[PDB]
């Protein structure tokens, strides 16, 4: 008779080695089934997308003896243990590794008989796409970028944009690099001035999935490189990003700001420590600085899974029946799983509770079916700051609930259109003339900005030898001013 | 001790031991050290996106003594099997597994020493994507289609996917399905056919 667990981590198994003795340091100590009848675990270490030492980590606590599961890892080690759990058939709850600044993406599942897996996505699953479809619906959009960063897999999200590319739209995708200064430093290289005109234009309506204070620093410079004003709305996706944080976003974000995150049905989590006569850590019984202000889904899946095995010692101890690991070895193809690990599958996967995510089942699907994100957006006030407001509520039952200039003139000299209202030496200062009340009208009955150059030919520019236009003409067609208004007698 | 190596053969494993039998056959009769001299093998036909099933082969075939480590084989049988291999220095030889019916994306590696990272890759990485930044440019086409099955890994295109994103490229992205019958159905009762026809353009 042993109640003994285990632990396998990879990647930054640092946090991974707190959370799990977290997980048991109170399990000794404030689940009732099994109090002071201590519960052990050997906590093991694997090196990061090695599935042969999770195995090494897996069968030699086999051999040791285990009986639960409190376990995430990543894309490449799950699916062979996915076949590993169609072949042995092992009780085990999943969360995917999260390679934060941009949200997970799933990693592709093996085709089973659905109900015995290794992943069984316990997050909530890729849903955004009719999240996408709101502000195509709302701001009505034709063309759009996702800034997502160098440690993004883009295959989640493509339903939103299959079907909105048969709707005749445009689009550009953009994996981002982390030294987001150095990204600027690869750009205005890249861009000229006009192309940073047109591409701000193209940035009205920003889509940012990205790495925190390269985020923010990324809005510092799109701030000092005026890429934003109050009319650039703003989209960020990742649901790994605390309550507070948004608000360490819109410091220096001053336009129309949207946030989306993994947010919950609307319920106090004070006098939630208390649950089943324990003593459940939580944001206010435990405020630990400097480990909520940065999320990490490693705390989600930490208020589930130990109170999910405080159902299972309700449960599963009291209905008469006991199970420890009669083992079998990995390196032999002839060991049959053990004959009461169907039991111990519903001591893991296909059990019942109500959480802080509402109710966590799992069925012979193996998947998350509903979602239900808050979609909100910016309140302009400048002592307060940006609050983020709700414009609607999201639910993947329903869809939303609710809903959501300046130009380079150029001159050239004339009689009619051109009269000297003052002069300086070389260049003058302004003229006045029929034209510029032309000039005048657009920009104060339509509210935007002007520039104004001077053509270096100014005599009616012509149809060159060199297959080209001077004067005025072939500014704007090699394309370095915007706009021209003069007596232009128009040829085809 | 023993003359063996291993083989695990997915997707038509027929033609699969068919290649490897009668070649095996061939260079065992002509190899200058190992005239007429047996190399075994154990050829593990598998069932279909179940790498499990070739790991537990090749942890068999570590339990048996091998000399190297010759393989076609899913990319989650790569890193197991490499770290495997690691400690026991054994070759890995890997080839990447077939993605449907579409064209290959290469499978990317995962965190390890690298250097010391001795999975053998068989399979070059793709280079389309330096034919398709040329395609679009020599022939000079702003506006088209992608399209694609449902067999194929769609970030595979990333720096083409980049380049058109700053190219000024405006192309749909569109899923086709296996049913052809049913690919007409879907579009004209769905697209209105002015749209259809706008489509068509």
């Amino acid at each position: 008779s042993i109640i003994h667990i285990g632990a396998i981590f990879e990647e930054n198994a640092a946090k991974d080695d707190r959370v799990f003795q977290l997980a048991v340091s109170d399990l000794s100590l404030n689940d009732d089934i099994l109090q002071s009848e201590k519960i052990t675990y050997s906590i093991k270490v694997i090196e990061a997308n090695n599935p042969f030492q999770a195995v090494q980590e897996a069968c030699d606590l086999m051999t040791q003896g285990i009986l639960a599961l409190v376990t995430s890892t990543g894309c490449a080690s799950a699916n062979a243990l996915q076949s590993l759990t169609d072949a042995m058939h092992i009780p085990h709850l999943f969360v995917q590794r999260n390679p934060g600044g941009s949200p997970r993406t799933a990693c592709h599942l093996n085709p089973s008989p659905d109900g015995e897996a290794y992943t069984l996505a316990s997050r909530p699953p890729v849903r955004l796409n009719d999240v996408m479809l709101r502000l195509v619906t709302e701001l009505r959009w034709q063309k759009f970028v996702m800034f997502y960063d160098s440690e993004y897999d883009i295959r989640g999200l493509q339903s939103f944009l299959d079907q909105a590319s048969r709707l005749g739209l445009d689009v550009s995708l953009q994996k981002v690099d982390k030294n987001i200064s150095h990204v600027f430093t690869s750009l205005f290289t890249t861009m000229k001035t006009e192309e940073l005109n047109r591409y701000r234009d193209t940035l009205r309506r920003a889509i940012l999935l990205l790495s925190p204070q390269g985020a923010h620093s990324f809005i510092n410079e799109a701030v000092e490189t005026n890429l934003a004003s109050k009319d650039s709305h703003w989209v960020f996706v990742n649901e790994e990003i605390s309550d507070p944080e948004i608000l360490d976003l819109v410091h220096s974000a001053l336009g129309r700001m949207t946030v989306v995150r993994q947010i919950f049905p609307s319920a106090k989590d004070n006098q939630k420590c208390m649950r089943n006569n324990h003593r459940i850590s939580s944001l206010l019984c435990d405020p630990q600085e400097g480990y909520l202000q940065m999320l990490q889904i490693s705390n989600l899946y930490l208020y589930d899974s130990v109170l999910m095995l405080a159902n299972a010692f309700h449960r599963k101890l009291e209905d008469r029946k006991w199970h420890s690991m009669a083992s079998l070895n990995c390196i032999r193809k002839s060991t049959k799983p053990w004959n009461g690990g169907r039991s111990m599958l519903d001591t893991i996967k296909k059990g019942h509770i109500t959480g802080l995510t509402g109710v966590m089942e799992f069925r012979e699907d193996s998947s998350n079916p509903y979602v239900q994100f808050e979609i909100l957006g910016t309140t302009y006030s400048e002592t307060f700051g940006k609050d983020m407001r709700k414009l609607a509520t999201w639910d993947s039952e329903k869809g939303l609930n609710g809903s959501l200039l300046t130009l380079k003139v150029v001159t050239v000299l004339e009689e009619p259109f051109v009269m000297v209202a003052e002069n300086i030496l070389g260049q003058p200062k302004r003229y006045k003339g029929f034209s510029i009340d032309v000039l005048d009208a657009l920009a104060k009955a339509l509210g935007f900005k002007y520039e104004i150059y001077q053509a270096p030919d100014g005599r009616y520019g012509h149809q060159l030898h060199n297959t080209s236009w001077n004067g005025m003409i072939g500014e704007l067609i090699s394309k370095r001013a915007d706009l021209a208004i003069s007596a232009i007698t128009i040829t085809p």
